[PDB]
C-alpha cells in the first residue's frame, strides 16, 4: 500500500491487456487466413486429419 | 544541586533531542529509499529473504 517502488495494479493490467492482444491476434489470424485451425498450433490432431483429407 | 561545574538538566534534554533526531533520520530514510528496510542494518533477515526473493 502506498509504495513508490512497486506497483501490482499496473502489473495486473497488463496481464489482462496481453491477454486481450492475445485474442486479438487469433481474430486477425482468422480472419487473413479463413481457417479456424491454420497451422498445427491450433489442433494438432484435426490438422493432421485435414492434411491427409 | 545549584552546582556551577555541571548541568543535568542540559545532559537528559540533549538525550531527548539526540533522540528525536535519530527518529528524524530514520524518518528521511523511509523517505529517501521508499524502504522501511533498506539495508541489513534495518532487519538483516527479512532484507536477506527479500534479496533472496
Amino acid at each position: 500500500l502506498n509504495s513508490i517502488n512497486t506497483n501490482s495494479g499496473a502489473l495486473i493490467a497488463l496481464q489482462n491487456l496481453n491477454s486481450t492482444n492475445a485474442e486479438l491476434t487469433q481474430v486477425q489470424q482468422r480472419i487473413n487466413t479463413g481457417k479456424k485451425i491454420g497451422s498445427a498450433k491450433d489442433n494438432g490432431a484435426i490438422w493432421a486429419t485435414a492434411k491427409n483429407q
